[PDB]
């Protein structure tokens, strides 16, 4: 943390922060929410992190450089150290990758190393190469180097994201799947885990072995797992929270504004609300099924009516301030909700629906008060506009997860958020052999249009494509786009450090200060 001259620091530094849900895990390769990275950043540095602004800077490596932005070549710092104070070195970045790419780890990251093409990572997912050929190597303890398949010049802006964060090689081979308990767990972070209770709460402490511990102000940190907005929101107000989570309570959000303006903080967010249809399950292999859907939603009325929190209607999956997005909004987003509703009725009515034998379907959320009351607007709204059926579903946050990626699902409540401020953080997830495609999405149209993106050297055309990857999503109707997301929470006046500059939310807990107060 860069504590302002002149603030006053609290004498006891420790923080609650609320975290949506329980996580899925502390392993690296094994995780991929919001829930999941907010911790994981505490604990586990990669090569690069993002400052208090956003900006992918020096991690574990100091400075870097590239040739042809193919060869990169990162020079790491001596006294990067795990908390049991032997070194970081470029032998645990190899051993990382080489597990994430690994098929038997079956990370849901495992694409993340093709979105970056890194050398040989298809026939590693595939199992046509061992993860040992991956194009990663030490050059020395110090010395890490990637090796590309293509020029990726916004590789670096990857290096952020948990997946390539280190996990020590020792720890992993002789606890198994126990690794991360606080007895056997060893971090590179600036925290320490200490206490891991299921359904109750995570706390983290120091690291006096992180190299950049002299700037640490928060001694502990508590994550908690409640996944109720309302609860959350009450639990803060009570003073045991310090920070919500960023998921907002349609019961107490107005009343918030007017109630505690200062604490209530808004800021862009580069995430996109959407309902993920499972393309591979008929009836919504249908195309005219999932475009009924996606024009029968009434955004409006979701967005400005039901929730009204500074949300925008959406039309994309990529939202359109992400770097590099210049997509163009298609015509059914500005025709009135009663042509949209006409046209699905139609497109319904040709799929074989009718009143005798309508659509009736399942739309499945993870437990929250937000997604709750969303899911039962939105049936309300189908229901009403296009007779169509929904039996709502909830389940806990991995529950869910490991749901929509089982593809047991019909229609699921889904969020996207950018990994790295670039459009194939988004559109990488909707490749056909995408890790991350839960969509189960498959378009060889698509996939051609992301491929060509690395096959022009140019940032204008390169931007054009990606509008033609978005239009391609959209006529597919491969999902049914609501709302791009604000970054919205409660924020205690005695929390320094909290900028709401970062679209990414990337938050460390090293980067924050308790105010005296």
């Amino acid at each position: 943390a860069d504590v302002p001259a002149g603030v006053q620091l609290a004498d006891k530094q420790t923080l609650v922060r609320n975290n949506g849900s329980e996580v899925q895990s502390l392993d690296p390769h094994k995780i991929e929410g919001v829930p999941e990275s907010n911790v994981s950043r505490d604990l586990f540095e990669g090569l690069l992190i993002s400052d208090v602004e956003g900006h992918p800077s020096p991690g574990v490596a100091e400075k870097w450089e590239n040739k042809d932005f193919k060869v990169w070549t990162f020079h790491l710092r001596e006294n990067a150290k795990w908390s049991d104070g032997t070194p970081v070195t470029a032998h645990d970045f190899v051993y990382s990758w080489q597990r994430l790419a690994d098929p038997n780890t079956a990370s849901p990251y495992a694409s993340y190393l093709q979105y970056g093409h890194i050398a040989n990572i298809d026939d590693i997912i595939a199992g046509k190469k061992p993860a040992t050929d991956l194009g990663v190597k030490a050059l020395d303890d110090h010395t890490f180097e990637v090796t590309l398949s293509e020029p990726v010049p916004y590789f670096y802006k990857l290096l952020v994201h948990p997946s390539v964060s280190p996990v020590p090689k020792s720890a992993v081979e002789k606890f198994g799947d126990k690794w991360t308990q606080p007895a056997n767990i060893v971090t590179n972070g600036a925290y320490k885990l200490k206490n891991w209770v299921v359904n109750e709460r995570i706390v983290l402490e120091r690291n006096p072995q992180y190299w950049d511990n002299a700037k640490t102000v928060i001694n502990q940190v508590t994550y908690l797992p409640i996944s109720s907005e309302v609860t959350d929101v009450n639990r803060y107000r009570s003073g045991e929270i310090d920070m919500t989570y960023n998921n907002m309570p349609i019961e107490l959000f107005q009343k918030l504004k007017k109630e505690i303006p200062n604490e209530v903080r808004v800021d862009p967010y580069l995430c996109t609300y959407y309902y993920e249809i499972n393309n591979q399950k008929a009836p919504f292999n249908d195309v005219r099924v999932r475009t009924a859907l996606k024009l029968a939603l009434d955004r409006d009325i979701i967005v400005n009516k039901v929730k009204n929190q500074g949300d925008l209607p959406a039309y994309s999956y990529t939202p359109p301030y992400t770097d590099g997005a210049k997509l163009v909004e298609p015509e059914w987003f500005k025709w009135s909700q009663q042509k949209r509703n006409e046209e699905a009725k139609k497109l319904l009515a040709e799929a074989g629906f009718t009143a005798d034998k309508p659509l009736t379907f399942d739309l499945l959320y993870n437990t929250s008060d937000l997604h709750k009351k969303l899911a039962i607007a939105v049936a309300s709204i189908w229901k009403k506009n296009l007779g169509v059926n929904v039996n709502l579903e909830n389940q806990e946050w991995k529950t869910f997860l490991d749901t929509r990626h089982q593809g047991t699902f019909d229609v699921a409540r889904a969020g996207w958020c950018a990994d790295y401020n670039e459009p194939t953080s988004f559109l990488n997830t909707m490749l056909s052999d995408s890790s991350n495609n839960t969509a189960h999405y498959k378009s060889p149209a698509f996939d051609k249009l992301i491929a060509d993106t690395l096959k022009v050297a140019d940032d204008t055309q390169r931007s054009e494509l990606y509008a033609k990857a978005e239009q391609q999503l959209d006529k597919d109707s491969a999902i049914v786009p609501v709302y791009y997301y604000v970054n919205a929470r409660l924020v205690k006046p005695w929390v320094g450090g909290y900028t709401g500059k970062d679209p990414l939310d990337n938050i460390y807990v090293k980067n924050l200060y308790i105010i005296k107060h």
